[PDB]
């Protein structure tokens, strides 16, 4: 019947998905418009690669760019001498990923450039697509008999038949689009024909924030960024940061359209107002309100009983070690920084043992919202301004208002060097990052 846009799904085949792709502009229509974006296997999302636990993955990727570029695999526990952040692959040249999932890991991952100075335009301008991870607990009565849809929620502005150039406001704020598209496509209908849909769900926007929220409906939260909770919790609407994902269960009761909605937020975006001889940053406060898409329910729907539980959290040693890490501005110069210092390849910040667990207590000192991201090891969200946090499951990018401690529980896992930043792309080109290493 009716086909709501989705980016098309490579699946592994016999325990290997082995793909070449492409990052090259690519003529596109979309929004009734067309444009030349940066894709990956020339669509905008790229293909989500769909794998399971100990599926091997090889991704050759093409750098069809006149820049250079490289791949982070947003989210995986995996090696940082796979997943690189330092690696540079030249214009012309390819590089093949190599590695195997890991072994109990479950949920909606992604991947994008990870070039330092270059993320901010290269993720606005298309580069991105998704990564599933089945798991053995999607066969239990309660979810497979769900209907599953992955929404790719990345906003987009157009100027002169390309991507909209980064200002340097863009720069001091990160970038948001006027286009707010789902799965590349502006404000689509699903028409849906079971009564129980799995909504995956991911940020993959430079800066904007999506709180969501569904007509008449609650969402019932089953995963967070990097697996799942341990029972689903009911929540009225969900707030997504640049980089995090979830996975949501929604229980069609009765018949309708309804609509999916970003509601107002306000990450602290600002102005600048130039008078005297002084520039002032100046709040721009919240978003407006956008319809993301349509949902559309079966005939007489009967959705299935809730899942009981889902999947228990990981015991977890003692922590051996807690650090602080402050997070700062200085906004009219439009430079970030991490403990007083901005990003620089060559200087180790932390060092860490493989094998022990860590508290790390990130304190937002600024006045925007920054989504505080970790590579490699993904983390436990103890509590957030106090507050403990409402669940369990494994994330990887936890946000942080202006003022706001959030304290993590850290497992120190793959030894190697890798990054930490702020996932307001912007922000991390700009300085927000820091070097971790693993020993
Ligand atoms: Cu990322
Ligand atoms: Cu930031
Ligand atoms: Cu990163």
């Amino acid at each position: 019947g009716p086909s709501f846009p989705e980016p098309k799904v490579v699946r592994s085949q016999g325990g290997l998905l082995s793909l070449k792709l492409s990052a090259t502009p690519t003529p596109l229509a979309i929004a009734g418009q067309r444009a030349t974006l940066l894709t990956y296997g020339g669509s905008f999302p790229g293909p989500t690669l769909r794998v399971r636990p100990r599926d091997t993955v090889r991704l050759t990727l093409e750098n069809r760019l006149p820049e250079p570029t490289n791949l982070h695999w947003h989210g995986l526990p995996i090696s940082p001498k796979v997943d690189d952040p330092f690696l540079e692959i030249p214009p012309g040249e390819s590089w093949t990923y190599e590695f195997t999932v890991p072994k109990e890991l479950a949920g909606t991952f992604w991947y994008h450039p990870h070039l330092h100075g270059r993320v901010a335009p290269q993720l606005f301008a298309g580069l991105l697509g998704a990564l599933v991870v089945e798991s053995s607990l999607d066969a239990i009565p309660e979810l497979r008999e769900a209907e599953e849809h992955l929404l790719v929620l990345k906003d987009l502005a157009l100027q002169g038949g390309r991507p909209a150039p980064h200002t340097p406001m863009d720069w001091m704020n990160g970038k948001e689009g006027d286009l707010v598209l789902v799965n590349g496509a502006l404000r689509p209908t699903l028409v849906a024909q079971k009564a129980t849909l799995r909504l995956r769900l991911l940020n993959a926007s430079n800066a904007r924030y999506y709180r969501l929220a569904l007509q008449d409906h609650p969402l019932y939260l089953i995963a967070a960024d990097g697996g799942f909770l341990e029972e689903p919790l009911e929540v009225s609407e969900l707030l997504l940061a640049p980089g995090e994902r979830a996975e949501v269960l929604v229980r069609l009761r009765k018949e309708g359209r309804f609509l999916l909605q970003a509601l107002p937020y306000d990450r602290g975006a600002m102005g600048m107002m130039d008078m005297g001889g002084m520039a002032h940053a100046m709040p721009q406060g919240p978003s407006r309100p956008e319809t993301l898409l349509y949902l559309i329910a079966p005939k007489n729907p009967k959705p299935l009983p809730l899942p009981k539980a889902l999947s228990p959290f990981p015991t977890l040693p003692a922590p051996v070690v807690t650090r602080r890490l402050v997070l700062t501005e200085d906004m009219m110069a439009a430079r970030f920084f991490i403990n007083g210092q901005v990003f620089d390849h060559r200087r180790v910040d932390l060092k860490g043992q493989a094998q022990t667990v860590e508290v790390w207590e990130v304190e937002n000192q600024g006045d925007m919202d920054h989504p505080f991201h970790l590579h490699v090891h993904p983390f436990q969200v103890l509590s957030v301004g106090g507050r403990p946090f409402p669940y369990r499951a494994w994330k990887d990018v936890v946000n942080l208002k202006a003022g706001e401690v959030a304290r993590l529980l850290v497992p120190l896992r793959e030894k190697g060097r890798t990054v930490f930043h702020c996932h307001i792309v912007e922000h991390e080109d700009r300085g927000m990052m820091g070097v971790l290493e693993v020993g």
